[PDB]
């Protein structure tokens, strides 16, 4: 690995991955005896314990290309179970800010990364691990958190998401938009990793405002449910 | 109005078990209370009756995405909105035995044709079944103590273009079996607002040509599984 | 060993008239001498008999390219090598009336899974019928004084996505009708070495007849096709 | 006004025999009665004269789809509506001999720029000749006792990329020869409403005397002219 | 070679390539003791001297498939440096007829020729030789000629270039449209040839209200040819 | 902007963009009175002066999607001139570690990002600003730095770059591989920004360097880039 310079043995088999380095640092305060095992290229990785289990929290940056590199290197250091915890923009009006979306599949446009890894443009089913996803639903229900289960569209161009865009994807059965799930699910299917994803709704493209104190609380509550699942 | 499924108003139930083979539609109809044949046009047999006191239908969809799309579209026009496909499949991994079941979590497919016509472009839309309904099937099958696996399948359009290279390609991509209608079922359902799921009976194993099963043992498997599916549709 | 068409080898003729509707296969079998039902599996009815001093079979192919591909492949494994599809179609031009016929000279299609799986890439391989066989059809229909038009058709994969925008698009591309199996039939036949053709009965005009007038049209056309198959 | 074919309106016939080589256009013009050179701009030689009671033109189209598309479009703007391409080709099957003829029934092609610009998407529109006109060609060649074969051809865009793997791929796809302009001719004609067809002279066999070739080219040209005026 | 029938040593290493054979013959008058080395299939090729340097002027016809054949055969005959000198239609209103465009890259729709040569649909960078292109800039500025530097769209369908077409390509950074540059640049990068292109603006699709006469245009072609030949013999 | 939380006026019109946050911090020491104007999501942005001009040094992360977001937001805050200074893997054996590559174009695989922005799969010419690129060549020559001018392939999958890969792209006129140039150039053409790129060779995929020799290389090239940006 040339991006994540963590020593083997410093990365856990169970990893909670987030796009924002700031979130990784904030969430590391939920672990027992957290240690920073990497900061190279801004990809902060922390390792500690939770519920009698060793767990790491890693930063993946923005986009498929970035998360693909991070996952490949974490896997080379020992990781094989990944739960992405990010933020997303809702594509339907009934979902409120601060609520959660447990992902069951990812839509995506063919090309680049997918062509290079798959060798052709076939539409491979981009889905998370069945069991791990059901465990997430169980954990979020236990903590009485408001969630929705559905597919999301993994976009590669944040600034090309206009109004035509929103009705198009919502009409295709997607309830939110983000940028890394399709890459995570497909690469995991190919590499044999167990992955899942939970997202915090930070905006609604179909429809409200969220402070930041209510948002930080949302992030924190969801993180605890994710860690519960990872260490089950 | 429908031009293939010639049924009248109120004859088609909201919940439907769809199968590809008309022979299987007829055989499974014997599991219902007072089965009535509501359609036979173009060979697409459809039966309507009761199971556990609930009204339900069993419909034939023929082979391939173009065929099942027409049948789903017309059944929906007749009032159907919940579909559980119950078919057969060829396993793509060595550890799955004949007669066992696969509860589908998603479908891989090659772009083009039907999808381009419905989606208007070549984006890879997530082709997945209804989350809740799929979990209900898992519960139902484990209750009847039936051996099943949960995973993705590849929905092929060319039965006779499935060679060895084919098997390693799709199995390496997270698919554990191959059939021909799930991708169309799931995608059209997501776009139309229908609730769908799929359970398949393993009738062959492309990764293990040495194993075989008789129609007696297979028919037995089909029957046991049909009960589990019907329990779910009427839950 | 075929898993859809369970007819015993020798029970399928080298010459086959294929139709999508099982009901039509049953009805047309009455045009053969000493007709025998050689297959019923999966609803794919297949009858074999004689006509004009030759053995001939009438087979059901179902709806769509994936369905007809399977049927053609298995009939061929059983000895068939000449296929003439007889179906129904919706005209894309206003001057063609219901009940008239269309002898197909080529098929337009959208790039898709079936063609990619068989061709291995996205090349637009010419999807055309056998030239000689197609001319024989023209001769047979002309002999029976039947009104027909020759031209290309679009083989759609999605019946319920054919809107008005659809009609202008394909008619401006040189197609005079729409159906769902010709492209698959023609392309597979060229790759496999089979001799194939197609005649269609216009049952609807998307740009502009009693069940008794239609039924007569179907029957009259079937006779022309059988004459061709045994010419 | 057309910017490549500078012929005056009336100087181009409704019936046109099109060839890729300007040298062939010139040579074949001697088969016409009272031939007149109506254009030479950009090297696209066009002659117009008479044959069997009808006015007929012989036009040069250059090499490749982009070139023939431009020539056909401008000839049409000048009054042409029936086109028969007469070219040379390389057989893809060993049983066809040099100097023999191939009457084209369809053209295979790779999806590409020209087709996308004209069709607006990647659909594989049937690239076929006019059925009636093609049958007339068969009749003319048969009457002159010439040896021909009917079949599909692959319209290649890259002459120098046709390796051995190439021969196997296209021959197994139902094509009996390779050339470069038929797909463009057929598809554009179907969209524009023109009546077109093609006859080819086999100048090489990729699977297996110039005095005999000249004879073959001339004999075929007469059969094509008979067809255009039939 | 089966199209360009020249013998060993008759084709120069440096070649000025043009689409119109009429232009090839006309420009040959700028050479010392020009000799016609080929006329087969209409592809006129002349070889002579400029500034005491041996060079050739060759015809390539219209379109990617045509220029590919010509370049491949000229290269088989010994050519390795190509400078295309043709005509083009501007896609922006501020460019006047008779002015010049020095090409920095070519946009194109995938398929056909590119798929056959590249074996897939990757968008390979279609650009000219860096050094040669800068030589042309120096030469044109030296002869005080008005020119613009930018990318062009290499179209395959002349009669499918409507107005929507103009806004689409101009919004993508292309200032003109022609039909051979993408093929020239890509094939050169793959084959190892040194190539570049200068185009004379003969029309403006963004401004249909401007025109030029064959007199003023011929003068434009001539002046530009001198600058190109100066570069080819530098 | 929701990623780069800097106020308009804190981002310069001239920007030197790098992928590594650490490089941005290191290179900021070359500016006069550097100020950190953003750190959100890890995208460090510094703004200071150099040769009488105001300039910013911004972090863009890894990949097309990431740099596209950063460029769009920097532009919304006033930026219109961008010079990417990154690292790259050489695809040809004659280029040594620590040497530089001035980019003249970028090859790429269609799909995703490009389809969303361009609305189709056309291969738009992904090239830098002609003038700005020539200014870079002049600056590197002046500082007697060893450089090569050529095209690069912008890959989206770092871990799919095998041996077959190297020969393929090298045979297509590309002398190095990186991941952001195609996005930078194409988006710049569409948005009307002036962009260019210089890369430090950190690996050679066709054919070693410590780190001190490398840091020296990065530093020397950064000064040449800043000279170009402020000319
Ligand atoms: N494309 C997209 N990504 C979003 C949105 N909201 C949050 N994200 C996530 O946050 C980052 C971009 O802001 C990416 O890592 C995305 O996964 C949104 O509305 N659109
Ligand atoms: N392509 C394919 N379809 C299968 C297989 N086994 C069962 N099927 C199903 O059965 C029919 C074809 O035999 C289709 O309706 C398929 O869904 C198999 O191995 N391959
Ligand atoms: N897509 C389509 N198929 C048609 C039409 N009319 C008849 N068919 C044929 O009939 C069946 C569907 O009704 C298919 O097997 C088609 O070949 C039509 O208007 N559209
Ligand atoms: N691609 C190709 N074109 C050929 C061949 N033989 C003749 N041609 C024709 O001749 C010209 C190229 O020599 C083009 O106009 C083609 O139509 C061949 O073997 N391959
Ligand atoms: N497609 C196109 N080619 C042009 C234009 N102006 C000049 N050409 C060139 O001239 C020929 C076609 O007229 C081709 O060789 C082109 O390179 C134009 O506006 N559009
Ligand atoms: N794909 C790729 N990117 C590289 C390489 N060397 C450096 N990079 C750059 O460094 C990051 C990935 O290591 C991306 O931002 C690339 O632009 C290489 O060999 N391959």
């Amino acid at each position: 690995p040339v991006h994540i310079l963590a020593k083997k043995g410093e990365v856990a088999e169970r990893v909670l991955v987030v796009g924002d380095p700031g979130r990784a640092r904030l969430l590391s305060t939920l672990l027992q005896n957290p240690k920073l095992t990497n900061e190279n290229r801004g990809f902060l990785v922390y390792t500690g314990k939770y519920n009698g289990e060793t767990v790491s929290i890693a930063t993946h940056g923005i986009g498929g290309p970035s998360i693909a590199i991070v996952l490949e290197e974490l896997a080379m250091l020992g990781a094989n179970v990944f739960i992405r915890y990010g933020t997303t923009g809702a594509l339907v009006p009934y979902i409120n800010l601060g609520e959660y979306i447990i992902v069951t599949g990812a839509s995506y446009n063919q090309g680049g990364l997918f062509y290079q890894y798959l060798r052709d443009n076939a539409c491979v089913a981009s889905t998370p691990d069945f069991e791990l996803t059901n465990k997430l639903v169980t954990s979020f229900s236990k903590r009485n958190l408001k969630y929705y289960v559905g597919n999301v569209f993994s976009s590669d161009a944040f600034y090309a998401e206009d109004e035509e865009f929103v009705k198009k994807w919502s009409s295709r059965g997607n309830i939110a938009v983000e940028m890394e799930c399709a890459t995570l699910f497909t690469l995991s299917k190919v590499k044999g990793w167990k992955s899942a994803t939970v997202l915090v709704v930070s905006d609604n493209l179909a429809k409200i405002w969220i402070t930041k104190e209510e948002l930080e609380k949302s992030v924190m509550d969801g993180a605890k449910a994710v860690l519960d699942t990872l260490t089950s």
